């Protein structure tokens, strides 16, 4: 196995495959004019392909990922990196820098189980990035309810939807993708979501998604990501979407956020409860804590409905406003004992639901 | 106690005094005093004190209280640019009002707030902010971390002639920097604790306000603008850097600092994770750096340098060398060598104002 490649042509692929003992190594393969790099943690895998325009010899090995990446990154901008397999070591040479790395046999590199694709679609990268970024923050982290430690991907009509919840607050994002889809639902593990998100480079390469019974694969440009799905049932989240909020309030996103952020300083550190008093074109926010410190914020908003009061977790609401990053927000309300739904006033694509608190 | 002050006039002082504050609650509070047309804000941890004076041009009423430092800072910082902030003590609560934002904070009595002991200044001088910045950043990285010789965890500040000098060492490597300050000083040495050095750096805003330093037998104080920092000193017998500098390191190697740094940083990848040893082979106009680890992975770097005279080999902890090269921020470095079992001296090839000494492995 031999190849010589420019540093930068190696670094982006290296970043991608480092994501997921031999699991600490990258599989390197030279075949039919291409260097492929693979990383895996047994749950998911990333493969990156690099065209080889310089002379090369086929073969495969595995090397320590961190060390190989660090060596490549540490070399000067635009350096040519020459790699050859010599016995049980992989030799890396560039200028008068030389390295000998330990290898493990390519034959030992684990493969993900084989599977059949049953649902497929192609969409712009930007659309998938919007879908994930809109909801990722609301996934559970390491809940014993393992089916929450990930993100629902739901197809219906011509729409792809992501849903995330930690068992307390909810994020939903829905986008038309211009193809007729079967009504289908899968849960992608949270680490897979993160790795998928970070494979999307913000460019013009379209993303191809293939979903099997127990696996998902995403292909964009020179990168192929594959993951197991979470084998579980996602909660019936539709039950907490307010059926008909009769009251709708519109406010400047940043003004509302800064008022909540200031009030939060004097909210209970653990339960983070703040109260909203809604009246004709006015919102008053209050907070207090066990040391009897108190905050009050009054802002002008657009609101005509009946006066009402409602409490909620200000951390959850701040998370929502930070995700929305827009000009104006719409808060849809019912009463003091019902949830609140929050959206960008200019777009219904993303929606967030926060539960009510009594004080 | 009442005042109204513009947000921007409050924010820097609040940041200056509150930054390093947090099991004794009142230590988490700032002391606020309105007296003689000035708002004074004070923070302390009992070892050091930060005091800022703010002229009150708007109507105000005298008095003092203490309030949670972080909360008051966060409230002020969270208000919009240009906000006017009105404060008044009402009973045992401190009220803060700006626009239609209102806050009521808990207080502790100003009478309970702790004072650093009184002391007398013995040594005084003034110097540019830029010089203090240079003195600290040139040596700070070489201070010990949690060493049982507590004085090594701080920084020596020495006056000699008209130079102010800092020295830092952890027993394995040493940094020294000396700068002229144009005033006849007595020969004097003090040790400033770690936290003190951090605040002494933090208080330099990068303007042209000069620093006024007062040193007593047990304290140091720095005045810049309307901020006053005071720290207790540390007792102990700091090493004499004069005795740590190699007596005659007449093997002189010159190399590009960034080239040298990058070569060591790559070799370090395949050095021992705990011990971090690399070997240097010096020969005519050439340096070779090698590293290997228990797994027998190997790095080799060869560099062109300026070196004439005898060949030698020497081993170093590569972290120590990298720390020096990252602190130098210059074009060319000079390494002054003696033999395989003696320390190396390292300097900017174009300035003798700082020197670095590293023991070999
Ligand atoms: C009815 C039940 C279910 O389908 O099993 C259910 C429904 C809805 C949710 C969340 C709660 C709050 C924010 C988003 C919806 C659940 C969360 C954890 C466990 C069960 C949940
Ligand atoms: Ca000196
Ligand atoms: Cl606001
Ligand atoms: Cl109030
Ligand atoms: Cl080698």
């Amino acid at each position: 196995m031999k190849f010589t490649v420019e540093r930068e042509h190696l670094l982006k692929p290296l970043q991608q495959v480092s994501g997921p003992p031999i699991l600490g190594n990258l599989l390197l393969q030279v075949a039919d004019g291409t260097l492929s790099l693979t990383g895996t943690d047994l749950e998911m895998e990333m493969v990156a392909r690099v065209a080889l325009v310089q002379p090369h010899e086929p073969g495969a090995t595995t090397v320590p990922a961190r060390k190989f990446f660090d060596i490549c990154r540490g070399l000067p901008e635009g350096a040519e990196i020459a790699v050859q397999l010599e016995g049980e070591r992989m030799l890396v040479r560039s200028g008068r820098s030389r390295f000998s790395l330990s290898t493990l046999p390519a034959a030992d590199f684990p493969n993900l189980d084989d599977w059949q694709s049953e649902v497929e679609f192609t969409l712009p990268q930007a659309t998938m990035k919007r879908l994930i970024e809109a909801t990722q923050f609301s996934m559970a982290h390491q809940d014993v309810r393992y089916y929450l430690n990930g993100m629902l991907f739901e197809t219906e009509g011509e729409e792809l939807r992501t849903v995330a919840t930690d068992g307390h607050r909810l994020a939903v994002c829905s986008m038309p993708i211009g193809q007729s889809l079967p009504s289908h639902s899968v849960i992608v593990p949270r680490k897979g979501v993160i790795e998928l998100m970070r494979m999307l480079d913000g460019g013009d390469n379209p993303l191809r998604v293939q979903i099997g019974s127990n696996n998902i694969r995403a292909h964009v440009g020179d990168f192929i990501f594959t993951s197991k799905l979470v084998d579980g049932r996602f909660p019936d989240y539709r039950r907490v979407l307010p059926k008909n909020p009769d009251k709708h309030l519109e406010a400047g996103c940043d003004l509302l956020k800064q008022a909540f952020a200031r009030a939060a300083i004097l909210s209970n550190e653990k339960f983070r409860g703040v109260r909203l008093y809604v009246s004709e074109n006015q919102l008053k926010i209050t907070a207090n804590n066990p040391e009897q410190e108190e905050a009050e914020e009054i802002l002008d908003v657009t609101y005509s409905g009946a006066e009402m009061e409602i409490g909620f977790n200000v951390s959850y609401v701040l998370d929502v406003l930070n995700a929305l990053k827009c000009e104006n927000v719409r808060m849809m309300l019912t009463d003091s004992v019902s949830s609140v739904q929050i959206e960008d006033a200019a777009s219904q694509s993303a929606a967030y639901v926060v539960m009510p608190m009594r004080l």
